[PDB]
């Protein structure tokens, strides 16, 4: 465990402004404390002028009732209104260095120690802690604590004794607090982790989301979602367990304080020390601090585990990159001529140190000449590309440019000076315009025109009906194959480098789309030196030299709470069992006050005897009603504590379920985005979790608190206008509040921060290509300007949520006074008594603080109405395709593998102006291979998507042994079909949990079986861990060929009888390409295959061969 940081740390992005409104915040939230108290003090001193010219003492009373209530008005308005802001300008702020200081960290540091989904959870739960540390509930800490303190100095003003022996409450619970928060940190670390790891599951589920389910995954994910949240919602159980500890012992001490001040005024007025008024007033100070410290619980509560949240975040705010960029002090060497050598260069990498990838590596790429690195798969080339663009510092060895150490000048320049295109092309959730324009970003339009026709991009942008402000993919996934990597190219291209790299530039291209492209790059590549990765012998032939690497050398109620009922109606006993207990507690609260204004009737008998027998009894009582509140406060906070955790749990579940039961065209689409799916799902339990979940306990117990102050207005028979005062704090909390979730349940514009937050994620999952191209200020300037409008929308919230706090407590005070002057009145007049005045007086006043307390849970509403719309807003939502209909047609053990297409018209959701297929008849004979050939943007993977109803054709008929697709399980028809993606990306676990995905269960002896057939088991073996290597976060610590591999025997352990495979023999050296192919045509004999290949030297015994030209029926015979 790590400890949390300081308190005033949480203060360290504060501004003049911030300074400003939190001093104004910090004035209201004591004036706002010290106003009941002395309110109360001063009705003490003002009984006698009352008593003693009616006009002008009643115009004056008036005139300075006005006074008083405009005063609280102003302070609990700013109490609330000024924190939030501060609170929120804060936060952001923190977001922004957070997002700042983790972008420009070393290359080595986000395989070791940081995900994505790490750096989301970050900037989301984590952020949200500390915002509710910042926000007003400081505010209303300073308000409880001011509280106190204005009673102990009332006290102390009306009998010093009983507040000095008041005075002593305040170690115990210092000690209770103090454990308390420690043990609540510890919990909510460990919670924090947990959930973390689950955010992790959600996300890395969500990118994936093809490969989900097309290997019918979502299961397996949603049982792995469910196992991480019954860590956290069991520690959330003991979170409860403790709190309600805490505040029955907080509660308890109160109490047992309560009744030795009790005792002692009675043996003060035994004596002639003080009189019945002082001890009066000094009960009130006293009740009313005690009762501050009861409700200071929740800022408490959420100090530590906000410090701890801090922790976690500065822990990445505070790191120093060990590459250390000589920004300051660099040589910037002035006129580059693009001499770059690799000198006895020794490098492990630091996830696998024991791994000499390379030793003493020389490499002398010349001034103006092109080197063809050939080589192995899994044996440098990408590596050395690492080692130029100072991805990591060479271990043992000498990178020089110009005969200048890397290390010695700073990357900013290099990396303006080097363009790369790296293996597997990174393209960002923006238009294809702003990905070329990463290159260059001050480019005039005409500049990126060019750059995409030399690129050979022209051709497929202008046909788009968007232009080039075309805004498809996450990861490019809206493009096909070819025009995400010549929009790369494009991108390296615009910025004109000294220094080219590419690797595997052209990988997979169509032929002549190929030629076009190499023979533009060396045209382009004429006077700027270029190392180029490429296993095709057209680039080779074009290269000056070429270098052999080998070994590592060369050669409301209706629609909200009654649904979650229903939905959460297994729990409606533990609720139950919390909800009595809230009720008792209210009780107590409220009898112990009648108890208390009891004794003060006591007092004034002359009768010692009698008198001490009463005080006496009377602290038996208050005794045990301690005890009793201590009991209850823990039941009723612990039974709260564990319903709230499975509601939480139990939401999540549904929502991860309904995400993932939606269709291809729900995740095509700018909002359903894996890092914004992500937030959306963790902002919203954790939402209905703090903002409801932990206030519904508080709620009741109010609640109870107020209807027994009524039912006992009731019974002990008292007059209209004291029980119409009594009524009305329940009114006003009940509109303010239902005014709140109304306004939190209608409108939001979250979707701002919600583009930052996957802005976030695609910046933190392209460390390298955000790096290469010098982007880390743009992704935070552009995270900046994301994060302004919910700031704005915060600043507005909080001023209505102030505005309803001031005048909710307005009308408590103002209703209150008049209370005070009536009964007076009714005094002096002796139309009533006196000591039933006092105790309905004082009840009201149990009841008002309670209604306060009520009323202080304004903004958790308002967010809980935000969460409660959102939920129910996704799970609402019905898919078009459903992953499994329960009537259909059987699908047959042994599936013959008749796969079809007639008449198919199709046209993607996102884009549906082009039309991709035009009655697109493709037939595939039982048991036989079928190749695919044509074009890049033919829609070769359109038909592979097709196959697997990811979408729907508009009116064609896809085919399934002579059956309609339609009509079968989607489930049950998906386990007999195994496909390879066409950029094989893997899970962030080993490399055996990543093949065992192919098959339910698969033993050991099938996953071996599957990785020789790939002839993949050698490197694996190789590995120091063996199956068990963790490969990365999207297989990024591994090589192409690898990771491609790893797919081809995922795909092969599936053992379907409809292998729909694709080109995935690119990536792969020409020998371990033969060898794949070799054992895929034994393995798939006997089995339909509807590989698509873009060399035709592949397609060597592919029977049938089928061209798509014009998106129609082309040639097929052969
Ligand atoms: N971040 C990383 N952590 C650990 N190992 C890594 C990492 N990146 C690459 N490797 C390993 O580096 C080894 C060789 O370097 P690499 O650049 O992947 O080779 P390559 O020859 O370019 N591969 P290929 O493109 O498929 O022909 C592979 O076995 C990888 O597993
Ligand atoms: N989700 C999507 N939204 C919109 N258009 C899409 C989407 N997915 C694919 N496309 C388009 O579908 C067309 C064909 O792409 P694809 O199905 O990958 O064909 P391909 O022939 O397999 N490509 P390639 O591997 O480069 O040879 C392209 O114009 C893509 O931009
Ligand atoms: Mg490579
Ligand atoms: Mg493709």
């Amino acid at each position: 465990e790590i400890r949390g940081v300081a308190f005033k740390e949480l203060f360290r992005f504060a501004d003049g402004l911030d300074y400003v409104l939190m001093g104004i915040g910090s004035v209201g939230a004591f004036v706002h404390g010290c106003s009941l108290p002395l309110f109360l003090r001063f009705f003490a001193d003002l009984v006698n002028s009352f008593g003693s010219k009616m006009m002008e003492e009643v115009l004056k009373y008036a005139l300075y009732f006005l006074v008083v209530g405009a005063a609280i008005w102003a302070s609990s308005w700013a109490e609330i209104s000024c924190w939030m802001w501060s609170g929120e300008r804060q936060t952001t702020k923190m977001r922004i260095k957070y997002l700042e200081a983790a972008l420009n960290q070393d290359i080595q540091f986000f395989d070791t120690e940081v995900r994505t989904s790490d750096v989301v959870f970050a900037i989301n739960t984590d952020a949200v802690m500390v915002q509710d540390a910042i926000s007003e509930k400081l505010g209303n800490f300073i308000h409880y604590m001011a509280t106190f303190v204005s009673g102990f100095i009332v006290g102390f003003t009306a009998v010093w004794q009983l507040a000095l022996v008041t005075l002593a409450v305040v170690p115990l619970i210092a000690v209770i607090g103090g454990i308390h928060t420690t043990t609540l940190s510890k919990l909510s670390n460990k919670s924090q982790e947990s959930l973390s790891q689950a955010g992790n599951i959600v996300e890395q589920t969500v990118v994936q989301i093809r490969v989900v389910m097309a290997f019918v995954g979502e299961s397996r994910a949603s049982q792995a979602y469910s196992s991480a949240l019954k860590i956290a919602q069991k520690l959330g159980y003991k979170t409860g367990l403790a709190k309600g500890m805490g505040l029955g012992a907080t509660y308890f001490v109160v109490f047992c304080c309560y009744a030795l001040l009790l005792w002692y005024g009675g043996y003060l007025v035994r004596h002639h020390l003080t009189n019945g008024g002082l001890a009066i007033a000094t009960m009130f100070a006293v009740m009313i601090g005690g009762l501050a410290l009861g409700q200071s619980a929740p800022s408490m509560a959420a100090f530590a585990k906000a410090k701890v949240a801090a922790a976690k975040i500065f822990r990445i705010i505070d790191h120093k990159p060990t590459i250390e960029r000589n920004s300051e002090s660099g040589v910037e060497l002035d006129s580059v001529t693009g001499l770059v050598e690799l000198k006895n260069v020794d490098f492990s990498y630091p996830s696998r140190p024991d791994v000499k990838i390379l030793n003493n590596f020389c490499l002398s790429v010349p001034a103006g000449k092109t080197i063809a690195l050939v080589g192995s798969s899994g044996s440098g080339k990408s590596t050395v590309v690492s080692l130029i663009e100072r991805f990591y510092d060479p271990n043992s060895g000498q990178v020089l440019l110009d005969g200048q150490d890397l290390k010695t000048l700073k990357l900013r320049w290099l990396r303006q000076q080097i363009g790369l295109v790296s293996q597997e092309p990174a393209l960002f959730a923006t238009s294809i315009k702003e990905n070329i324009l990463l290159g260059r970003p001050d480019a005039d339009q005409v500049e990126i025109e060019e750059a995409a026709r030399v690129a050979n991009a022209h051709s497929f942008i202008i046909k788009l009906p968007d232009g080039f402000d075309t805004q498809v993919g996450e990861r490019g996934l809206q493009l096909s194959g070819g025009q995400k990597q010549r929009i790369a190219i494009a991108r390296a291209m615009l910025k004109n480098p000294a220094i080219l790299l590419l690797d595997e530039a052209t990988s997979a291209l169509d032929s002549e789309s190929e030629k076009l492209v190499q023979e533009a790059l060396d045209r382009f590549m004429i006077g700027r030196t270029t190392l180029i990765i490429a296993h095709r012998l057209s680039t080779i032939r074009k290269a000056d030299l070429v270098a052999v690497l080998q070994q590592g050398s060369v050669s409301d109620q209706a629609n909200s709470f009654w649904r979650l009922a229903k939905m959460n109606s297994p729990e409606w006993k533990y609720a139950l069992l919390g909800s009595v207990g809230s009720v008792i507690c209210g009780s107590l609260s409220a009898f112990f006050a009648y108890v208390l204004s009891a004794v003060l009737s006591v007092y004034y008998n002359p009768d010692h005897e009698y008198m001490i027998k009463q005080i006496d009894k009377y602290c038996y009582l208050l005794i045990g009603l301690s005890s009793a509140a201590l009991v209850f406060n823990t039941l009723q906070h612990s039974f709260w504590d564990i319903v709230g955790e499975n509601l939480t749990k139990r939401v999540r579940e549904k929502m991860l379920s309904a995400v993932l039961k939606n269709e291809m065209a729900w995740f095509d689409q700018e909002e359903n985005e894996s890092a914004r799916i992500a937030a959306r799902l963790a902002l919203d339990a954790n939402n209905v979790r703090s903002a409801i979940g932990d206030r519904i306990s508080v709620i009741v117990q109010n609640t109870a608190l107020m209807l027994v102050a009524c039912t006992a207005g009731f019974v002990l028979q008292w007059r209209l206008a004291l029980v119409l005062v009594a009524v009305f704090p329940v009114v006003v909390a009940a509109t303010v509040l239902q005014k709140m979730f109304m306004t939190g349940f209608s409108g939001d514009l979250e979707a701002a921060h919600a583009k930052g937050t996957q802005l976030a994620g695609e910046a933190i999952a392209n460390v390298r290509t955000v790096a290469a191209f010098n982007s880390e200020a743009k992704i935070v300037r552009l995270y900046t300007a994301n994060l302004e409008p919910p700031l704005k929308r915060c600043f507005w919230k909080g001023q209505i949520a102030g505005s309803g706090y001031g005048v909710a407590q307005f009308c408590l005070y103002a209703s209150y006074a008049l209370g005070l002057w009536y009964a007076s009145w009714l005094v002096k007049h002796g139309i009533s008594d006196f000591s039933k005045t006092i105790r309905v007086f004082m009840v009201l006043m149990v009841s008002a603080n309670g209604a306060a307390e009520t009323l202080t849970l304004a903004p958790d509403f308002i967010k809980g109405g935000q969460a409660m719309r959102s939920v129910f807003e996704l799970l609402d939502r019905k898919t078009e395709i459903e992953p499994d209909d329960p009537d259909t047609t059987p699908v047959p053990d042994r599936l013959r593998g008749e796969v079809e297409l007639k008449h198919i018209d199709f046209s993607y959701p996102s884009r549906p102006d082009i039309q991709i297929f035009r009655d697109l008849s493709l037939r595939a004979r039982a048991g036989k291979t079928l190749a695919l050939v044509g074009p890049s943007g033919c829609g070769k993977s359109s038909v592979i998507s097709l196959i697997q109803r990811f979408y729907e054709p508009s009116s064609g008929r896809v085919m399934i042994d002579g059956k309609d697709i339609r009509k079968y399980n989607l489930k049950a028809i998906r386990k007999h079909i195994a496909i390879v993606p066409q950029e094989p990306c893997l899970f962030g676990t080993t490399i055996y949990e990543n093949i065992a995905y192919g098959h339910e269960c698969a033993t050991e002896a099938e996953i071996i079986q599957a990785a020789t057939l790939a002839s993949a088991h050698k490197f694996i073996s190789a590995l120091p861990e063996g199956y068990k290597t963790y490969v990365g976060e999207r297989g990024v610590q591994l090589s192409g060929g690898q990771k491609q591999r790893i797919a081809i025997a995922r795909a092969l352990v599936r053992k379907a009888e409809i292998m729909l495979l694709d080109e995935a023999t690119s990536a792969l050296d020409a020998e371990s390409e033969r060898s794949v192919q070799e054992a895929l045509d034994q393995a798939c004999s006997g089995r339909t295959s509807i590989v698509v290949a873009h060399r035709l030297s592949t397609i060597r015994n592919a029977h049938v061969i089928a061209v798509i030209d014009d998106g129609k029926v082309a040639e097929q015979g052969s």
